[PDB]
């Protein structure tokens, strides 16, 4: 404990860049034709998801479902039936990618058209699992990051940029 | 609505039933060596469940979980199954495709083994090919209720199978 | 741990007991020609439910609800609804009686025609919160006790007895 | 089915909007030096939260709870709230039935305190007093969507709030 916060990411920089992300995803699945659904791992990606949504450009639905983070379990699961539908599941971040990549496969066993990741951050250092992400707003060093959504010690959480713990000797 | 229900199976064979299984699915995994679960499956299996645990002669966990066009996890596991032998246990099996589902989800968990013990099996309903290997009663397609299985929410608390029978 | 297990209740002592808790709760509900409903707490009370609601002579419904057990939350709701419902939470064993106090309160804010408690094992001896238990099947000294339901190091549930730990030395 | 939808509250109206109930939520808990929770409803309220947590200036923590004649629990805190001021935070409050148990359910739990902000605010269509300490909005009784509120699973994304206009 004993620490300080400073800005990593700052807000206009992720506002930015999850702009972008809105366009490439609305590209990928402009014409598709199926029904779309954004799919949120709570707590974490309630904010990027937020504002994602926003960007793309195709209708779609949102819901979310919440996994345990050593077996993993679904604490609670998705209102929206996936099959046959472009899912794209929307995390705010990856490192490890144990759970994503369980997640992915429950997911996938209710043959949905199509199955994608879409993550605010990525720590590829820190990968433990390989699993396919398919859209990324920023790949990272292993730092201490909050905000975002992304909690420490129940504080942070809804801070508007990317920020770097630091911890005071 | 308007109906009557008759025992189709008598408490006493069921008991009975029961007792077997318990015989047959301790002689299957007493050398296995490894943690043991039965998992049921809410509302229907709470009965069967607290029958047939209290036959099986080796020593084990006892779980449930619940399921919900996509089949949905309403309620999960507390307990891991990876590297265990687990037991599904349902009160009945007729288009067994809520089955079919629950089991993939489970095998995703690596545990080392999988099977299904149902009270009831209604082998021409089925839908899905799903491997059962453990039955207390194959069954013609009847309507039935108790030992878990309710009807207008009522009958699940008989201590034995009944059927009903409308009335006209 | 290290140790032993030996009956402490039989089988057939709580099956008699049950038949009777059975008659007891038949009679006091017999007439009150409202729909009834015994609500579980799993894990615990599903082999005490499976063989209370079975002596239990009047048309019910029975369900389950699971609670956390500082702030006590619901992992598991209901799916009957009770307004208006005769209501008896069924329960393996209440000895601190907290957590079981607020499921109370939790359910009465439903509104049901009326809300009792019927546990099979009661350890007076250990409560910390005034909470009314209408039935009791067993009361006992504060015993480290296993079996019908009740575990000790995921084992020993699906005894058909109540059971005596016994700690080697 | 057939329909059309036009914007009824403009993007910018409503984050301007949210900036200011930003402002009195933090004026109004600034001094309370107990820990703060804001407690969104799913699904509804994921997009309101997002932007109203990021304009209250008091370190808090941000959780979710999702509930259903009788009001269940689908979903509960993560959170304990006891002797922590709760805020409640809705997309939209019209007959106010379910917030209202809501209410009654976590206030059991002791928080210091138990508020509710809600983005829009139907007044004519209430069934239940509840009180409700922060509004964006108050509007008629119109179709809306957008802003976390969908039709046909569909609008919840929208950035601003429209109207709804069914076509004959
Ligand atoms: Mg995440
Ligand atoms: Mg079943
Ligand atoms: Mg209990
Ligand atoms: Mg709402």
């Amino acid at each position: 404990m004993k620490h300080t916060v400073e800005v990593m990411i700052p807000e206009a920089e992720i506002k930015a860049r999850i702009a972008e992300l809105g366009r490439q995803i609305t590209e990928r699945y402009k014409d598709s034709g199926s029904d779309m659904v954004l799919v949120g791992l709570l707590r974490g990606s309630f904010m990027f998801m937020a504002d994602l949504c926003r960007e793309v450009q195709v209708s779609h639905e949102v819901d979310f479902m919440t996994a345990s983070s050593r077996d993993l379990k679904i604490l609670k699961d998705l209102d929206e039936d996936i099959r046959g539908k472009d899912v794209l599941i929307v995390e705010d971040i990856i490192d490890s990618g144990n759970t994503l990549s369980k997640v992915r496969e429950i997911l996938s066993l209710r043959e949905p058209k199509s199955l994608a990741i879409c993550t605010l951050l990525d720590k590829p250092s820190r990968r433990e699992v390989n699993v396919p992400v398919e859209f990324i707003g920023f790949s990272i060093p292993d730092e201490f990051v909050v905000g975002y959504g992304i909690d420490y010690a129940q504080r942070y959480r809804h801070l508007p940029y990317i920020g770097k713990v630091i911890l005071l000797d």
